């Protein structure tokens, strides 16, 4: 009954090591997920083996959910998390900052 944005924070599980294997999170919370959308991207690149979780939600249909996929970072690679949602007339990039 009330509408807002979908919030997008991207971060990794382990602290990021060049070069070392690790995982990158995309955590997206909002109202009414209704068919959500949600992919990670590699250089603006949609990856493909992406897990996520159930989507957990409450009485008013706001709403969490978590994208992952295992990866290994570099610093000339770009990652990123990007989302499409009835409230977002284009998709939403949010990008990996490891220091953010
Ligand atoms: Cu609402």
């Amino acid at each position: 009954m009330i509408q807002r944005t979908p919030k997008i924070q991207v971060y990794s599980r382990f602290p990021a090591e060049n070069g070392k294997s690790n995982f990158l999170n995309c955590y997206v919370s909002g109202f009414h997920p209704s068919d959500i959308e949600v992919d990670l991207l590699k250089n603006g690149e949609r990856i493909e083996k992406v897990e996520h979780s159930d989507l957990s939600f409450s009485k008013d249909w706001s709403f969490y959910l978590l994208y992952y996929t295992e990866f290994t970072p570099t610093e000339k690679d770009e990652y990123a998390c990007r989302v499409n949602h009835v409230t977002l007339s284009q998709p939403k990039i949010v990008k990996w900052d490891r220091d953010m």
